[PDB]
């Protein structure tokens, strides 16, 4: 309301729809036509595994000498190793180059992407710690070939595009620390590299929304910055608000968001590619303003969204439908309590037994809205969200939970979590033994299981499923990734690009 | 030691558990009309079957089929159960009427599920028996399902169970007196005998009554002896490694955690050879201390490996098999393994002790290390089996024991035995290159328990285990964390025998 | 748009704090006995003492004194009372008894402690006063000790409050009816007047009065009201930027904070400037939250010794140039609200990452001293922030001894010598600055507003937190006052603060 | 019991008894001389501050190139930056000599050292990370003069003497991953070379103690390690043990420890130099065997034990005692419970409101067996403790909290912590309001305060002073050190450096 305020929050709103990535995306020959062997800057990076790392190709490259390879021999597995080189060419003044290997292991389990990304994106971040010019173009240079994997690693890695340090917050919260990273793959990238400027641009936009505070990244700004896209990439959003969603029967994500000073929010955005589509799919995201896992809640309607965009950008022969389900979840005169009976979009009434699962309503709402009451009716729905303590538990830190409702639709999102390097893996689907857990009284269901040690994540999913219309006939796929979104440094951009990969082939 | 009267009850507790006998028979439709002529064994005979199953013409064939019977049967709901009298129906026993009990099963079962839902066949019977009046009848239970091993667990695990120590019942042995004596009548003659469907029965029943049993009756001593008296009696080997002898041969993991107790740690590994050539060789080893009410059922993972044994012999399945109980008495004391100790386990890893509460993992440490390094052969495949976190029940829920495993082909292989047998399993994440970094230690080779608990909890203890594989062993490791499928709100269910019994079936 | 009834309740509230005067005076033995000729002033006389002091000849010659009362000498316990009856001795009351009680006070003091050990004073005379039979009566207090500030201030602090809504005194603007008057008296003519006493010991009653009322009727807005009213009674400036003000003008920190709440918050600075030439420049800036375990009773602690400190020098006319800064903001749970994980701008420009929420008062002081220390009128030589900030101040210095954060010897030392000569004591907190500030690392923002780890100079780390906020333009010596303990005891507020401030400036 | 764990205990107290440590002593100019320019091995670590590092004399040290200059700019105040330096002589053959340079920052409180040891620590830890092989000697060029903090420094630095690690067991948990680790500071030091060598070898020993587990170091094998230097460095031993401690009416350690496997024990060590003594002292330290300050709750009794061993090493002309108070605090048949009413040695009674307060009970029994029943009256008592929580919340994690009944010894003992590095902080000495928080209705005093938030590592102290005897009348210094005695790594040794700089100044 203040001017003051409201000021920050237009600019905070264009510097998002406005966001590009600091990262481009080059090869070893493009590089010495283009550069003609002078160095971007007075630092480069070289990351391969010990055995990419001693291939003669190596020694080709034009920061090698006997100092590097003496980096090779002492580099540890998973570390990195500097040498300074005096004298070498670059394209900033300085007397020496600074080079960093780094050593990617090989070992990687069967639920794990075989290029180790997560080590990849490691050893970046702490070469770019020796960085003191901020101003300036890092060569990275990557022995794998895994172009998708290797891009969002990239991308994830070092200091974030969102800051607030430093006199940043009157410069929209861009943060002035970053440096450009230049990509140099061994062969010409089989994805090309505007596209994998999207897909980092993705990760890091995804990123940016996650890392925002609820102070900045709110349920209107959300809206904004999707109209703003929308405008700019000429696709449609709709958006049902405030006391229209309680008129027309959203009685979850309404009563949930009901007393905020933000109104809730439902916002369909709608992609229709030129041609024949491959598939027809909805995503929905749960995007809450409300454990430490409350500070990256956004990270289910950020994944969606920045995968959603990627797609129209890419132009991905996908017709798609992405519901951000947008909440503030406030303590107030007229909120909604404990004791709640709430009917559902989807007609079924809900038992509110306790308001710290409101997640799961706000979803359910969600998913019947993209099942229902859109254009066309999904083959595929695929709701992500950072929704229980309980996927930790189960399956990690670095891998989001499954619950699907097929073994094909499960394989592939699994095969794209490998092949992205946002790796995924399931939970329990077993319904006939969810059910149970959420008997009520009153209600058709209760929001909350009775025992929350019977497989809690799988539990959560199966609520959600119980509002998806009879309409749909396909596969669901729940993704609960209330940890994968981040780590000690921030947001992480997970979520997107799994999406890109499980896109590309279908 | 002991006082005289402690000696006599454990003794004769001991005698109960080496010679207990299962009270449930299997036979089939044609069988029973020969044997019994249409007579009803008793005043109360059961009905089991889907929606579907019950409307077959076969049903009103049956000798207790009237019209009431079929009014049950349109009147029952889907996992539920509706009781019907029929006046002057001969019966063996009384009774100037019999009791007809009807339970109708879904067949609503999800890919991780078992098709045939003997979870719910158990409730129903369950159900059933609870209008028996006189305990010593026999109970007629038609199922509608061809699958007998599953509904043979279901049927075995159903009920008043065998241990009690109400109404007296401690004078016997513990042995109850309130079971009834229950004849399941399949369709059709079974595809496993009946000779040998009881030996499942019993096995269920046994870890039933193992795990039921109170930490003052099972010891590590009277389950040494029960192994002992098991040993003697179907003629396998048995060795113990006890007390002060863990110590001086380097098991310092299980030597460290049952030290400070009355009764010694305990390595127990029974060895069975086949009369031909194995099809495998294979390894189980299981967790059984003594200590929310997750510990009431903490020998569950011993008794499974120990009750899947005992079938493997009286089938005389074609596997060679160990089997090694990790035995202790995890106890308060003046000699007691505290918090910081840091342990050398027989693997030749240093253990740093972080939380004394995180000692299964220790103790099945050393059994691991001790079956693939030790024994006369080495396994192709090592299973361990332990009531083992809290997070399984998060992870996979009460009726699904989480697998952690390293490879791909016996995880899908041990899933379809949970899948045929009913005794579910599903998955967890296998994934070493980040459950390694939680154990970090300043001192020793690891912790004993992770940094952060949210980072894959059942995977990680798995992980954990897995350390303490001996480099000569190459195979498959099935890690199975059953900390809930073992028991329900009856008390044990006997979950983890007939899973091992259908998976040595299948190689 | 509060009902009539309220903001009558309120105005009257408001009144009662704007005219409070004090219930105690001071004279000495010699003037005694010209003005009151061996009369004692009502039924009950109080004499309080050390066991040697209570002994001294002076003592027998002393109008209540009869053998009774020696007897009473030689029976009290040491810390205890002892009440004797006197038939007959004459009194303006008309009293047929005189109640003497005698105090016994420990000549025990650490290093740490005021020699004069006026918490013993507090008690005994607390103790006395529970025996008073009319409540419109005048209680000769004979002190043996010639400390007289500290014990001005041990026996303002004494006995019945002066904030009360027991039986009916709602409708008396909650001015209690159960006082005493006092008469302090020492043995020789005191080294500063009485009517400068007086004044000292009407700010402890003051600041006793603000920290005791309940947050329905100390509000930020008549918190502001009553810094107005003395401004207009004694001739100061007043400045008040207000709600929504603080976001326009930049106040992040304060503004995010009290932002949900009904009554808006206010950064409230008063200004005094001495008639000649001033000995010191000294800011002073104290946290006054409004909550919307039993520490958040007496959470005004902090504004409330600033303000009645502030007070205290304007009447005494001490050569102080002077601020003072209340930092008085609503804590409430809302709509509008500032949620963890928010992250604020402050006034000083720098980034502050809400890890929670609870840690709030450090935010608003941290705009406070970025207020005093750049946008005033003068630079301060000196900074006093006073605050009822941390849990951990209590395990660290307890109950009677206020954490001080300061970064300069010898201002540390003065403070400290000023709590010793005042009795309201204090002890240092780590000051180390370079092992208080990893705690704030933060991600995104300048810095955190929690420490990461909460056994690590608890009390230092809050501290730090605020003089990460300090204008460049300050050089001086900055004092930080934790006093969430000593603020309060089971009695209620013990108007801990402003005497130390007097103390300290006396000394400048 | 059992054979094997006798074998390893024996082993265990041999590796202390004989512990000799792996840092030395010695000058640039006798570097020069003694080495001729050849570098000790294949890397070299460099540390000092900003202006330090900029002085014309660290251009004339041997390894200095190009590459270290540009080193000096690019590293970041209290952290490190390698390089390589091909072909620099060195002893042992290496093609190229690491570099590592460390920055000291120069900013330092009035509580802190200002020579920031801490940081010289964490600079020397990083640097030996990157050691090739372990068994070579690094050479350590320190550019500061303050040679008694910078030998503590360095002695607490990189990987720990104990381990447990990689089969290390077998060699009595001596560690195989350490360097052989050669200090260089510019001048000859104004403290000998031998006798930084003691007392880097205390700081040592003291982190072995301490490192070690519970299962290691009992209240015997502690016991037989004291006999060891008894014998050795011929010095004085007592021991009252078990059930002579309860005869003799030391009822505080005896009640505490009486369940346990291993006997409590009380264990004065005696040192009478030469000379006439400078002073009489008295230490006593508490050693309890029983949330993750559990781990190093030796650390007092290590303190004081090792701080003896450097006093009669160094022959220091003070007359001492050293009291360790050891008991197993046990859970059992015979242990002492919750309402215990005990009769201390000082023949007052102490009411068991808490078992977990044990600590004070036992350092009760020790000061005043210190102060009434030695050949000698002590001027002046040290008790160190790993006492309170308490002290981490007050005092923080580098300084150990001061109760002291002096202003003079206080601030003697602050000034020693300041010039060693082992830096201290007062907490409140005012026992007229601890005295009341002990108040019990049966007994002289209760062994825990009413109310934990007034003053709790005061109050602590309070208690064990009252068990002093009447015939002391001198100065009394607690210590509280529960926090200063780790960091993430373990041990750091603090304590014995502490009291030798206290002890020279005397």
């Amino acid at each position: 309301l203040p001017k003051a305020e409201a000021k920050e929050l237009s600019a905070f709103v264009q510097s998002c729809v406005e966001y590009k990535t600091n990262v481009c995306f080059t090869d070893v020959a493009a590089y010495e036509s283009n550069q003609k062997g002078v160095l971007s800057s007075g630092l480069a990076v070289l990351v391969g595994t010990h055995k990419q790392l001693r291939d003669p190709a190596v020694q080709r490259l034009p920061f090698y000498n006997p100092a590097v390879a003496e980096a090779i021999e002492r580099v540890k597995e998973g570390g990195t190793y500097g040498v300074l080189v005096e004298g070498l060419a670059n394209a900033a003044g300085s007397k020496f180059v600074r080079v960093v290997v780094g050593e990617v292991p090989t070992k990687a389990s069967r639920n794990n992407c075989p290029a180790r990304p997560d080590v990849v994106t490691a050893l970046v971040t702490a070469a770019l710690d020796e960085v003191k010019e901020p101003n300036t173009t890092v060569d990275v240079f990557v022995l794998s070939n895994a172009v998708l994997p290797i891009a969002a690693a990239v991308a994830r890695c070092g200091k974030h595009n969102f800051s607030a340090k430093d006199g940043a917050a009157a410069a929209a919260y861009n943060s002035g620390k970053v440096s450009r990273l230049q990509v140099v793959f061994p062969e010409p990238p089989a994805i090309p590299p505007k596209d994998l400027e999207a897909v980092a641009t993705s990760t890091q936009l995804c990123q940016r929304l996650v890392d925002a505070p609820p102070n900045l990244l709110t349920t209107a700004t959300f809206t904004e910055i999707a109209q703003g896209y929308a405008k700019a990439l000429g696709f449609d959003v709709d958006v049902i608000c405030g006391d229209d969603l309680c008129e027309r029967g959203y009685g979850g994500i309404y009563s949930v968001g009901k007393a905020a000073f933000e109104a809730p929010r439902l916002v369909t955005l709608l992609y229709t590619p030129k041609g024949t589509p491959v598939k027809k799919v909805s995503l929905v995201g749960k995007g809450i303003v409300y454990m430490k896992l409350m500070k990256h809640d956004m990270g289910g309607a950020a994944a969606v969204f920045c995968g959603f965009l990627t797609a129209v950008r890419l132009q991905q022969p996908v017709q798609l439908s992405c519901t951000l389900c947008l909440a503030e979840n406030a303590i107030g005169p007229k909120s909604y309590r404990n004791d709640d009976i709430i009917v559902m979009k989807s007609g079924k009434t809900v038992e509110v037994i306790n308001t710290d699962a409101e997640g799961r309503i706000v979803l359910g709402d969600g998913v019947f809205h993209a099942t229902n009451e859109l254009s066309f009716t999904p083959d595929v729905v695929i709701d992500m969200a950072t929704l229980t303590g309980a996927q930790g538990i189960a399956t990690g830190r670095h891998h989001a939970g499954l619950y699907v409702n097929e073994e094909g639709a499960e394989a592939a999102m699994l095969r794209a979590g490998r092949e992205s390097g946002e790796t995924c893996f399931p939970v329990l689907y077993c319904p006939e033994y969810h059910e149970p857990e959420f008997k009520s009284n009153h209600a058709d269901m209760t929001n909350l299981m009775e025992r929350r040690d019977n497989a809690g994540v799988s539990c959560a999913g199966y609520f959600i499923t119980t509002h998806l219309s009879p309409k749909f006939t396909g596969a669901h796929i729940h993704v609960d990734l209330a940890y994968p979104v981040f780590n000690s440094n921030g947001a992480t951009g997970f979520g997107p690009a799994l999406l890109t990969e499980y896109f590309r082939k279908l």
